[PDB]
């Protein structure tokens, strides 16, 4: 029988955004501003919005998002917050957020709330929201300009040790949130933190890790559950600990830039310790995939520039990758650039993967961090499970010259007992019941499938090696007997202040008590326990926390199945199993099953 338990110690922001599914669908001005190297004129912003309203908003791309080139946004409120995107604009943020509302859309904003504009500093009448004693001028160290060393002289970096700083930062984050912004894209924090860039040299004065982590905590608290926090230049120190604790999205690649295959799949394949750890998103998504999933981070592959690619097969591959990784789907094509490529973004079955909350992982091959061993995960084969137990499976051929067969076996790789019905989502074709998904792919081509296991008597298996991992839980395959490619270890007592855990998203037809099974190993020499909960996306408890018991077994190569019962509500539940301070021993976890 199960006993009551205290809650697990978390190390992630664990917001409704990361719990509820994949990244958002949006449009960004980068397609105009990057090639023009200039801020988007207000009229071009308007024409793009109107085009989105008529052509893509109906496919869920209902955020229009500003980007950089913000040095020329100098007008501020009485408390130093920018009133518009650029000083050339006739209308303020409120006007645009409502013009967007009139078209069933929302405003996305690119800004860093640690920027303090020079013009605000130079107007001594401006003061910190709620702190009339602190002039905006009192928030900065003279000379401490963003990008100082490369000519920057319009934006200061905030000195977070100055009185009024917290109120300034938090007021800036709520300023946008209150305006109706569901998405804040925060860039340049690595330049803030250590004043350097591996692709340039010194850029400005360093501010240090402690200040960086404090600033993030302020942003997190200020954004709350209402506004999604995208971190665009994360240094990802300590396996991304500060970013995981305080953000929803992290960029995992160098900028889209001129786009095309080389940005998507080239440049360099190796890891480096500096922003960006990996240059291309195939490597970046694969490399940071251990940090993805419900309640952890959403990985951000940046912007899709469809007409920068060389073929329609490349365009499909671009989209398939973002979808497979659970990334935001961010269109950067303007109304002038889209040409005949709208179809890339609006395949309903492919979009349905993102809607249902697909967050795939590359096929794990070993426990070694991908940063140390590129053989440890397969950048070209991806799979993830939807809450209802169906799957998204994606296969890629990154060869420039050879046609290559890729396969995911449902028993050997995914760890299922049942096979599944397979639908090719670009062919829009049912392939029937099968034991694998496979494609002979031309160079740069891909395939993506919905795989739907049959459910004899409702039984649904969720393999742990494709679930979400936190607090030191991770993949291994170093004791035989597991179903699939491996299992989850690190569910043991540890140094850190976070508890190791695995989270599964599960979808059930009705409220009730459900039979749950746990395939595990435990050769600690004694019974082990784990804390199990069910929760709503908003974190509300549906069941537990309770200690579940796992009988000791002869060896680590021995597997067994513990039985339990769990109360789940209709629809989406997050079932999280982990090792708290009060739990005993350790387990390795292969899968859970629910009879629904
Ligand atoms: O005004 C800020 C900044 O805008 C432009 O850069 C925007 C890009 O910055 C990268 O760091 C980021 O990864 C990309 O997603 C952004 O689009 C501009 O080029 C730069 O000079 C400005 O300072
Ligand atoms: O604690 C459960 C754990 O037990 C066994 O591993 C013991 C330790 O092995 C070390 O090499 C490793 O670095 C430590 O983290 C382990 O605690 C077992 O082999 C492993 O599979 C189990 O998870």
């Amino acid at each position: 029988p199960v006993t009551a338990a205290p809650p697990l110690r978390l190390a992630s922001r664990n917001s409704v955004f990361t719990r509820s599914g994949a990244g958002p669908r949006y449009w960004n001005i980068y397609g105009y501003s990057f090639p023009h190297n200039a801020p988007i004129p207000e009229n071009e912003w308007k024409v793009n919005i109107d085009w989105l309203a008529g052509n893509f908003a109906d496919f869920g791309y209902d955020i229009a998002c500003t980007d950089g080139w913000i040095e020329g946004s100098s007008r501020t409120t009485g408390n130093g917050y920018i009133t518009s995107y650029n000083d050339s604009w006739q209308h303020d943020w409120a006007y645009w957020a409502n013009y967007l509302a009139a078209r069933k859309m929302k405003l996305g904003v690119y800004y860093n709330p640690l920027w303090v504009h020079r013009a605000a500093v130079e107007d001594a009448s401006k003061t910190v929201l709620g702190r009339p004693d602190v002039k905006i001028a009192d928030l900065v160290v003279p000379g401490d300009f963003f990008a100082r060393d490369i000519g920057g002289n319009q934006l200061y970096w905030l000195d977070v040790t100055k009185s009024g700083a917290k109120e300034y930062v938090q007021g800036y984050v709520r300023y946008f949130k209150d305006l109706g912004v569901p998405y804040l894209r925060i860039d340049f924090l690595s330049w803030y933190e250590d004043g350097r860039d591996a692709n340039i040299g010194q850029v400005n004065a360093p501010h240090g890790r402690a200040n960086y982590e404090l600033a993030l905590s302020w942003i997190n608290e200020a954004a709350g559950e209402d506004m999604e926090v995208s971190l665009v230049m994360p240094h990802m120190f300590q396996d991304g600990s500060a970013e995981l604790a305080n953000g929803d999205l992290v960029r995992i690649n160098a900028d889209a830039d001129k786009g095309g295959w080389d940005r998507l799949s080239g440049m360099r394949q190796n890891w480096q310790d500096a922003w960006p750890n990996w240059a291309n998103p195939f490597c970046g998504f694969t490399g940071w995939s251990h940090r993805n999933g419900r309640g952890q981070l959403i990985l951000d592959g940046d912007f899709m520039r469809a007409s920068t690619f060389a073929s329609d097969e490349e365009r499909k591959t671009m989209m398939n990758l973002m979808v497979a990784a659970g990334s935001p789907l961010a269109i950067a094509d303007t109304y002038q650039q889209i040409g005949n490529n709208a179809w890339v973004y609006t395949n309903k079955e492919v979009l349905q993967l993102n809607a249902d909350g697909l967050v795939g992982k590359p096929l794990y091959r070993s426990a070694t961090p991908f940063s140390k061993d590129p053989g440890s995960r397969d950048t070209e084969r991806w799979a993830g499970q939807l809450p209802d137990g169906s799957w998204g499976v994606a296969l890629f051929n990154r060869s420039d010259t050879e046609t290559v067969t890729k396969t995911i076996d449902f028993a050997k790789d995914l760890g299922l007992a049942t096979g599944g019905n397979v639908r090719d989502l670009w062919e829009h074709r049912n392939l029937g019941m099968d034991s694998r998904a496979t494609a002979a792919l031309a160079p740069h081509a891909s395939a993506i499938f919905r795989v739907t296991p049959p459910k004899m008597h409702g039984t649904t298996r969720y393999p742990a090696a494709f679930a979400a991992w936190g607090g030191g839980a991770g993949f291994n395959y170093n004791h035989p007997g597991y179903d699939g490619n491996g299992f989850v270890d690190g569910l043991q007592a540890g140094s850190g202040s976070a508890d190791p855990l695995v989270t599964f998203a599960v979808q059930v037809p009705h409220r009730g008590s459900y039979a749950i099974r746990y395939r595990y190993a435990n050769a600690t020499g004694d019974t082990s326990t784990m804390t199990v909960t069910a929760e709503k996306a908003d974190r509300s408890t549906v069941d537990g926390p309770v200690h579940v018991s796992f009988p000791g077994l002869a060896t680590w190569d021995t597997w067994g199945v513990a039985d339990g019962t769990i109360t789940l509500d209709a629809g989406l539940n997050l079932v999280t199993i982990g090792r708290g301070a009060t739990d005993k021993g350790a387990i390795n976890l292969n899968w859970i099953e629910l009879d629904m």
